[PDB]
């Protein structure tokens, strides 16, 4: 239906409709673009090698997924997807457009700040905990900010990831975002990493010495006995006072802290939860803060062929709807 244009950049092609103009670098890679229909800076990535194998062929499924099903202010919402390709016969290559924000919360604020940075992650959590979507990768690199301050998410590590996480226990919850969060707004309330672990072990020794080593009512519900002894053999620790931690921070701030970073995942508290603390009386509403639709999650447990996925794939960039200006 449109036209398209090859172009060379990034040491990569792209063959782009012609109505994103002045490509300009800024996994796959992701180009800063004009798009003409809209008239807005938008944001073009281009997945490498889509289709190489079984393991990315499902990923660029499940990621074109996501992102289709993504309509919300704190979360990246897909504008187009496109191929350049005539049939499925020819299709092996994918990109995704999305609006151009610029900054990261990685490029110290000020409480009010953190509090409207923090409010909106956690607006967008909620959102995307309702459909029963977990992140597991927050950080501040995946949290893109505009000029406005306005935010959304969008998709060492280790240094964000929940305990349950190192430790590879296989039934955790939506809840490890959450504790991404909780790292964050403490890197933000302190301009310093929370956690900046060297390792796995360095990394838990670090949470430990804040959080304290287990409760037995929190050691007997891990099911693995290496994990247990491992954690077991360890010189007992105790919670610390965040309130002399993060010494001089709103104390709102830090009692919402205390109840982000609980070691026991069955006790932290959610999104929706912490919407409702104190830490953010004035931005708060209710009667804004969205779930989302049904998420259809069942192609996580299939085992198909590149060919299926690829094909699915196709299907998914075909049905694509915009959505309005
Ligand atoms: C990590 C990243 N940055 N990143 C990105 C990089 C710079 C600006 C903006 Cl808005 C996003 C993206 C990504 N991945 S993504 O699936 O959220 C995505 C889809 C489409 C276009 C870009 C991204």
């Amino acid at each position: 239906r449109p036209t398209f244009y090859r172009q060379e950049l990034n040491k990569t092609i792209w063959e782009v409709p012609e109505r994103y103009q002045n490509l300009s670098p800024v996994y796959g890679s992701v180009c800063a673009a004009f798009d003409t229909k809209t008239g807005l800076r938008v944001a073009v990535k281009k997945l490498s090698r889509p289709f190489q194998s079984i393991i990315h062929a499902k990923r660029t499924y499940r990621e074109l997924r996501l992102l289709k099903h993504m309509k919300h202010e704190n979360v990246i919402g897909l504008l187009d997807v496109f191929t350049p390709a005539r049939s499925l016969e020819e299709f092996n290559d994918v990109y995704l457009v999305t609006h151009l924000m610029g900054a990261d919360l990685n490029n110290k604020l000020t409480d009010d700040h953190v509090q409207f940075l923090i409010y909106q992650i956690l607006r967008g959590l909620k959102y995307i905990h309702s459909a029963d979507i977990i992140h597991r990768d927050l950080k501040p690199s995946n949290l893109a900010v505009n000029e406005d301050c306005e935010l959304k998410i969008l998709d060492a590590t280790r240094w964000y990831r929940a305990p349950e996480i190192m430790l590879n226990w296989m039934h955790y919850n939506q809840t490890v975002d959450i504790w991404s969060v909780g790292c964050i707004m403490a890197e933000l309330l302190t301009g310093r990493t929370l956690f900046p672990g060297t390792d796995h072990i360095d990394q838990l020794k670090l949470i430990l010495r804040l959080v304290g080593t287990p409760g037995a009512e929190l050691l007997k519900k891990i099911s693995s006995e290496s994990a247990r002894n491992y954690i077991q053999s360890l010189t007992q620790m105790p919670k610390m006072n965040f309130a002399n931690v993060f010494i001089g921070a709103n104390p709102l701030a830090v009692d919402l802290l205390e109840k982000m970073l609980v070691l026991d995942s069955d006790k932290r508290i959610t999104a929706a939860q912490a919407l409702a603390h104190a830490y953010f009386a004035q931005y708060h509403d209710p009667d804004d803060e969205p779930v989302a639709d049904p998420y259809d999650q069942s192609f996580e447990s299939r085992d198909l062929l590149i060919d299926e996925w690829k094909s699915l794939t196709y299907d998914e960039v075909i049905s694509f709807v915009p959505p309005p200006l």
